[PDB]
């Protein structure tokens, strides 16, 4: 009873199911997929849409005439299936010209080329109906301390994004930008390494309302961070424009496992948050079917992403609806956390002797928080052991 | 030739050299230090000032009459030595009443008490001449996913800091706030876990100009992050109000080793940045002399903090002054990174055929970055092997 | 369901439910428990038995007559409840004399005292019926590289365990030793940091048959290692004498969460392994009820340890019993992994042209492993989504 | 100074300086190197010798006659330069047939092929003068818990190494095996993930004397472990047959930076240990010149490997030779750590009242270890600040 449909807003990158399995120590294990084949197979699995890098759809170096042909066959598969393109991005990391970055390469001419490559694909994305344009600065960074003056690099990064915002404003495009953070890999350290750093950077752009974040489960977990907490901060700031769902087993290389794999309880709390907060954007899977798998395994992995989301959504809803959980939340004073600390104001607080001079600190210290009972109720619901 | 003097602006917390050595598995190994003794011994070592938590100087629960006596002896040691108090902070983490937080405790009455405790110590800090008031939210967080609604918690955190800003504004105090991030410990996950998250949070406060960050070497390194990069972002934002220097060996418990220990090359690049950028604030050591040490070892550890900074400052200056390094920086195009990408503007960039239509991507891709020669010159300077 | 009974062999350390909640940054939040109370409360929850450090039972420094009194009360509570004592250990880490270690302290007189303290408690352990004596060398290690010659320290460690083995054999005691590894905390690096290092060390003892490992879920995960894989290697070597179950969220301080929390899927695969291998020793919980909790929360946390084991045991049994899973294990060739590679022998392999000269490597390379289907079946079973 | 010469025993893999720069997210940035060119360039830099995978030298799939041709050219370059081949290994990880492992692939026919591929290259290695044959099981492992029965996989791993040992003994080859551990990447978890796990596994082989370890700096650091401590345990066991030197910044993807980069103080203590223990095997660099570099940068990186070893060797020798350091080692009682704990024997220890009944634990507890003074002396020596 966990069948996905387009209403679930599940999306997949062309580069995900299309990943050929080349890793840093190994050759490809699967043939390349025709973008049109991926569109059709994903439609049959119940996906709502696809996403792409420019270079996933149009082979690097194509003439404008070849470019038009690739875009035409792709659009003809979209129209035939009803599939949507909610997000696009630029590949500024594969070609050797980007070995030191795109927007923050030390060479000025490479930075200008990176901007021209990006702008060209923004035109295409808006044409196909994308609402979000993602930037993953995978090559913006350094292996060594002297190679990059980070204040100058952030000036250049701000310059690039300001120019992109000027471009979409002057064209009158309805599209927003989302920065995808990652702490490391393929560079030793990547600029804007977490959701927090990206959120802070946006506030210094000329038009901050145009920019948000596209956090990825695995990337925050590569810094050991709590992904639901980071998503909560992004929602609190009004900046969760898109999200990348997958799996990661802790601090190591970027695994991009299927969603649900990796940290299972973190996935449960993530789904609880997105659904409770009314997140209405795409549920996008930036994952890689392991290279052990043939093409049947590729489609099983993709179907598993969607299935695990739906199972967790049902368990999260049951948790929140259970009156015993409702009572546990009161016992742990989750409702008091929603109450203003001092809506009576500063003067009243300073005059309030029960807040300090007469506060029974030891009685307050003796109150248990009852967090373990609440968390075991959450366990039981996740495991389907309520009964 | 590495003797510290007050001009080096080295400061120490009372809780650092005063750490008695109680750890999660062990009893104290050293007697408590009288604050007056620490002031005098640190003055003799060449320190510029001390910092304190309220509860380091005034034992928790003291009457206002006892409070005045503790403050009076302390001020009499400050006046006798010329020692400064550039920073103070509140202890909102030791007493059991704070077991679920201060500003974001689920219980509303604890949040009101935490604010009253903080405001009382702001008065004292301004009286003693502190320029910066630090907040380390060590207990703001959770071990389990249901225990804390993080959007509500951030509402409460914003409320607390807004009220503190209203208080200092209405009193006309010349003091600024600095948030000290930490990703975890003693809570399973701490709110505002990195420099980035804290920078982003500040931008949503009512008076953001009043607030900056107090990053700590070890804390960013507990998330595997590059501390010089994070400091560079804070400087770029204009938000580096204070800094905590110490040592950490990677991702594990918060070690608070003496500065220079832990990640030595990261310390070299940190000093290079602070000195090149003209950071003029305190060089504050938030460290703990290991509990293996007696009191001689405590003062050797503190002296070592200051010594390692001065050695690294000399090596960093020699690196930047070396004409061979100056040439290597040009060879790696660090100067081009300082140049605007497109100060000719968007229209000109779009019309510039050399930036895309006629860009020789393969010639540009063949250019080496010469980063390894530069980094070995940096190695040689750090090791004093230039000759 | 999921009610624990004594046959389930669940055990708890006195120091687990007895943890008063003091951590590196905070005071105790709970009063101390009488060991007699812990025995009776744990019996009521359905535990099989209790374990202890010498210092958990007999306050450090007690006279021989005060000692006998505390032992008397404890034994009475055991006799009244039928509760077992399957394991005991020595506290060689809390008292300041052990600040540089016990068995490997640089000071020779401390090492001799450590051995005498341990031997005294071995006698007590055998009296109470313990079959395993655990050693956690929590202070054996260093913060700095010069402080410890690790070759000499391993000589001292081997000497200590060799002397202990000579003592138990000369007494005719039925008791085996188990080393509990941990990578760090409270020392910067701890000797024998993982299951593997401990297994290697045992092979150099004079009587290796007397020694095995006591691995702990959270400790191996503090090095980012796969705990089921490590337990498999210990079982393969015949050295899994005992196990410590708890939860841990990745690489950070030692959290000691209740079992099932932390990494839930790793908990599932661990229980699958222990049950399918027929491990018949204690299921011991080395955990700390979070300091947010009162005593009701302490007992809810302990009961949750046992509940989560029983739920996971049911799910793993259902996984293995599922004919569809048995078919997927065959599709992924798990049964071929148990076939010897070359039971026909070295000469036959060298002459077998189908193993090289005529091996179709491209046809072999194209076979999918079908691991993703198998893993989604395991996911469905864990979540109770089969049926 | 710091000019390397052949007596320094520096060696390099063909695959190190030959790395073309392809990573999981990018194409090659450098052309392929002729192995004959690498031999001659490395000889000019002062290297002692080269190492190789079979597939580095002979393109995979080559006929027997094409094979002999490539070997011929290589041997000519060795004869012309005097360059040694102290070590060789098998590539069991690049070709897609090895996607589930070589020795522990689930498919039995792949395991047999893996053994034949290895045996063919052992013959070549012995011809060229290799004394050590290295095995890095980079594909032995799993991404998911059900995909591999680790007990059966360890049986298959033991079978393979037992067959290899039978082959070399039946041929009368003078060659020993060394296992290279790695915790993860490219598999989610790799079997025998650390030095300790590998040492334990060797003790269960039929001919343990034939097998040792080839530890790599970066791999142990990828588990957050102390690499000098691990090397000390391997030396203590008589199993350090070979070593891989490089640099790594903490827990993340396998960086393979040049030696000295990464964790500089750990590099210092490593060199101190190897030189003071008299390790006389190859100083092998398993590193990757960053893909930002052209071929000038490739040779600068390789030369930097050797330079940094020689600088650190000089500093550690000066540290150990310093009378003031010798006095500090005595103050910290390093000499007492080498004294047997109880050479008077078990009976004497039990009767010695000064070891327990009359031991002044409080006086012992008050002794400082003086570790911070000793470590600052080591810091001064590393930085060249003594004198
Ligand atoms: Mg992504
Ligand atoms: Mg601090
Ligand atoms: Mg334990
Ligand atoms: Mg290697
Ligand atoms: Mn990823
Ligand atoms: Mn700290
Ligand atoms: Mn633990
Ligand atoms: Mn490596």
């Amino acid at each position: 009873n966990y069948q996905p449909t387009p209403e679930d807003r599940f999306t997949f990158g062309l580069w995900t199911v299309g990943w050929q399995g080349r890793d840093p120590f190994g050759d490809a294990t699967r043939r390349a997929l025709d973008p049109v084949e991926s569109v059709r197979r994903l439609a049959e699995l119940g996906a709502h849409g696809v996403t792409f890098h420019d270079d996933d759809l149009i082979p690097f170096g194509s003439s404008d005439s070849e470019r038009e042909e690739h875009v035409k066959r792709f659009r003809q598969a979209l129209d035939d299936t009803g599939m949507k393109v909610p997000m696009a991005t630029t590949n500024l990391f594969t070609h050797p010209v980007f070995k030191d970055g795109g927007f923050t390469a030390n060479d000025r001419d490479v930075r200008r080329y990176a901007l021209r490559k990006t702008i060209r694909n923004i035109d295409l994305a808006v044409e196909l109906g994308a609402e979000t344009y993602v930037a993953w600065g995978g090559r913006e960074g350094a292996e060594s301390g002297g190679a990059k003056d980070v204040r100058d690099a952030l000036d250049r990064m701000k310059e690039a994004f300001d120019l992109l915002g000027e471009y979409v404003t002057s064209q009158g495009y309805d599209i927003r930008f989302a920065i995808e953070p990652k702490p490391n890999e393929p560079r030793g350290d990547i600029l804007l390494p977490t959701v927090g750093h990206a959120l802070a950077f946006i506030e210094r752009l000329e038009r901050p309302e145009l920019y948000g974040v596209n956090p990825e489960v695995g990337h925050e977990q590569m810094a050991g961070l709590n992904f639901p907490h980071g998503i909560a901060q992004a929602l609190w700031a009004g900046k969760l424009f898109h999200i990348d769902l997958n799996g990661q087993n802790g601090i190591k290389y970027d695994q991009d496992l299927r969603f649900g794999a990796g940290d299972l309880r973190a996935a449960f709390w993530l789904v609880d948050l997105l659904e409770s907060a009314g997140y209405s954007g795409p549920r996008h899977f930036d994952f890689k079917p392991p290279r052990t798998e043939d093409f049947d395994g590729v489609w099983a992995s993709a179907a598993g992403c969607m299935r695990n989301y739906l199972i967790l959504k049902e368990r999260a809803a049951a948790f929140r609806a259970d009156p015993e959980v409702q009572e546990a939340l009161r016992a742990s004073r989750l409702d008091e956390l929603a109450r203003p600390t001092a809506a009576d104001g500063l003067q009243a607080l300073l005059d309030d002797r029960s807040a300090f001079e007469e506060f029974d600190v030891d009685a307050a210290a003796a109150r248990g928080m009852a967090f373990e009972r609440l968390d075991q109720l959450a366990m039981d619901h996740l495991l389907g052991a309520r009964g």
